């Protein structure tokens, strides 16, 4: 059945996005209507460099909701 949740994969592409601006502070959310992500480093993650930031533990998601897409 379809998930509808947001993928992984997807979250990852919208980390390479918006990777200059990743901070501490809750990143913009990924679309302008419909439901997308945001994403932070952990705070406790603040300390590491790019390249050693594990998805899973030093990367917080939530999801985000803007208002219906339009036609
Ligand atoms: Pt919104």
């Amino acid at each position: 059945y379809v998930e509808f949740e947001p993928s992984d994969k997807h979250i990852k592409e919208y980390l390479n996005k918006i990777q200059n601006s990743l901070s501490t502070e809750w990143s913009p959310c990924s679309v302008t209507c419909g439901n997308g992500i945001q994403v932070r480093i952990k705070p406790g993650s603040a300390n590491k460099p790019k390249d050693e930031l594990d998805y899973a533990n030093d990367i917080e998601k939530k999801i985000c909701k803007m208002e219906k897409c339009p036609h």
